[PDB]
C-alpha cells in the first residue's frame, strides 16, 4: 500500500547555457524538457533523479543542484505527484542523443518551457535567479493546469 507519485526533475541550467532533452517519437517527439525519474521501491529522490538523468541524454552527473520542488495533484484521485527539482553541472556521459531521446544545448536566457510543461515557466525563473522554491499544480489530467502555487524557501 502506498501514494504520493515521487519523481524527479533534473535540469542542467548553467549561468551561461542550459540543456534540454527532446523527443525524436513517443511521448513529446518535438518538444524538450527536464529528465524526470519516479523513486523506485527504497530509492531517493537524489538516486531517482540520477539514475533516470544519465538514461534521458546519457549525461551523467557527479553531484546536482536541488533548487526547488514542485507538486501534482490529481482531481478526483487521492494519489499525487512529487516531483522535485534537480538542476546539475558536472556531467560524465556524452550526449548520446537515441533514436528516442535528443537533447540540445541552448542559452539559459532562450530556454523554451512551452516546449516542455505547463509547469517549467513557474519553476524556472527561480531556477535562473539561483533561488529556492517549491510549487504545487492541480492537474486536470496530465497536461492541462487548475491550480498553481508558488512558495519560495532558503531556511529550515
Amino acid at each position: 500500500m502506498g501514494a504520493s507519485r515521487l519523481y524527479t526533475l533534473v535540469l542542467v541550467l548553467q549561468p551561461q547555457r542550459v540543456l534540454l532533452g527532446m523527443k525524436k517519437r513517443g511521448f513529446g517527439a518535438g518538444r524538450w524538457n527536464g529528465f524526470g525519474g519516479k523513486v523506485q521501491e527504497g530509492e531517493t529522490i537524489e538516486d531517482g533523479a540520477r539514475r533516470e538523468l544519465q538514461e534521458e541524454s546519457g549525461l551523467t552527473v557527479d553531484a546536482l543542484h536541488k533548487v526547488g520542488q514542485i507538486v501534482f495533484e490529481f482531481v478526483g484521485e487521492p494519489e499525487l505527484m512529487d516531483v522535485h527539482v534537480f538542476c546539475t553541472d558536472s556531467i560524465q556521459g556524452t550526449p548520446v542523443e537515441s533514436d528516442e531521446m535528443r537533447p540540445c544545448w541552448f542559452q539559459l536566457d532562450q530556454i523554451p518551457f512551452k516546449d516542455m510543461w505547463p509547469d517549467d515557466s513557474y519553476w524556472f525563473p527561480l531556477l535562473l535567479q539561483k533561488k529556492k522554491f517549491h510549487g504545487y499544480f492541480k492537474f486536470q489530467g496530465q497536461d492541462t493546469i487548475l491550480d498553481y502555487t508558488l512558495r519560495e524557501v532558503d531556511t529550515v
